[PDB]
DNA sequence: CCGACGGCGCATCAGC
DNA sequence: GCTGATGCGC
DNA sequence: GTCGG
């Protein structure tokens, strides 16, 4: 990684300010600007030579010179000293412990591990399943268990209604050799954005899936949003694969390309091609691109036959999934 | 200078 | 109970 | 924290 130091910098600045100063505007102008100089292919030799990147200004500039001067930021090297900080910084690193919830077990004096598993009663059904896979859920799933983890979804899916389209999107669809969890968009021609022809069919998904032990939990499930956990299967004598996370999600079978642009990621991409939208008069979400009037209301929805029409409304070249990373 | 920053599903809570 | 705000997550 | 109007 060329420039790996200052974006590991600007990525810890953003993280604290997410997490412990509560200022998401801060944290998203970080994690731009380490976006940015991710993709940047040369070496940087100068905060003024970042500063001509978009989204890097002068206060990033002047910490990249004392980045590459010192090896080291003054300002993060305090936040690292700094209790309560670091302890609002681990917290968070739980599922479903935020920003708010971190602070305020931190005044309750929860703040280590051994504190959390000593205090499960105060902890919602999904901070407690955070708790229980907190090791697991920071390990790195491998592409080839990737796609053993497909293999079963698509199949089962298969087995309930073979009218089910089950997709596999996230850093997997973009090509990474290593994933953090697993995302699946699921169709069904009975359920489009005119109506609903069966009920649970998202439901019925997850209870195969659970009947033949792959998902393991549950952090939250509604109509067309599930959040939880599963686990591959392991050989006689072997080690436990990891528990892992997946997301699954039902969209309208007519809204698929809209859908997948969202599922596909990464988060900064989608945040980028979204701002771009609205500069260029249009909003998009996982459902559909409309256009805004002058007032700025979203008007009826534009045809969209394909991920492309999508790009073209924008005016931008088409991206390939493998380049809507956060890194090249 | 300064308003705006992507957009939304599910869980939880406050007020009626 | 519903409605709307907030937290947290994708 | 950054940037376009
Ligand atoms: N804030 C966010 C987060 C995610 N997304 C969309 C929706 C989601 O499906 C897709 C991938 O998100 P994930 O959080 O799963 O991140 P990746 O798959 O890119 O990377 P990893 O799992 O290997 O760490 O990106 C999004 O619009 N906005
Ligand atoms: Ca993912
Ligand atoms: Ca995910
Ligand atoms: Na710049
Ligand atoms: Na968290």
């Amino acid at each position: 990684t060329l420039n790996g130091g200052i974006t590991d910098m600007l990525t810890e600045l953003a993280n604290f300010e997410k997490n412990v100063s509560q200022a998401i505007h801060k944290y998203n102008a970080y994690r731009k600007a380490a976006s940015v100089i991710a993709k940047y292919p040369h070496k940087i030799k100068s905060g003024a030579e970042a500063k001509k990147l978009p989204g890097v200004g002068t206060k990033i500039a002047e910490k990249i010179d004392e980045f590459l001067a010192t090896g080291k930021l003054r300002k993060l090297e305090k936040i690292r000293q700094d209790d309560t900080s670091s302890s609002i910084n681990f917290l968070t690193r739980v599922s479903g412990i935020g920003p708010s919830a971190a602070r305020k077990f931190v005044d309750e004096g929860i703040k280590t591990l051994e504190d959390l598993r000593k205090n499960e009663d105060k902890l919602n059904h999904h901070q407690r399943i955070g708790l229980k896979y907190f090791g697991d859920f920071e390990k790195r799933i491998p592409r080839e268990e990737m796609l053993q983890m497909q293999d079963i979804v698509l199949n089962e899916v298969k087995k309930v209604d073979s009218e089910y389209i089950a997709t596999v999107c996230g850093s997997f669809r973009r090509g990474a050799e290593s994933s953090g969890d697993m995302d699946v968009l699921l169709t069904h021609p009975s359920f489009t954005s005119e109506s609903t022809k069966q009920p649970k069919l998202l439901h019925q998904v997850v209870e195969q899936l659970q009947k033949v032990h792959f998902i393991t939990d549950t952090l939250s499930k509604g109509e067309t949003k599930f959040m939880g956990v599963c686990q591959l299967p392991s050989k006689n004598d072997e080690k436990e694969y990891p528990h892992r996370r997946i997301d699954i999600r039902l969209i309208p079978k007519d809204q698929y390309y809209c859908g997948v642009l969202y599922f596909t990621g990464s988060d900064i991409f989608n945040k980028n091609m979204r701002a771009h939208a609205l500069e260029k008069g249009f909003t998009i979400n996982e459902y559909t691109i409309r256009p805004l009037g002058v007032t700025g209301v979203a008007g009826e929805p534009l045809p969209v036959d394909s991920e492309k029409d999508i790009f073209d409304y924008i005016q931008w070249k088409y991206r390939e999934p493998k380049d809507r990373s956060e890194h090249h």
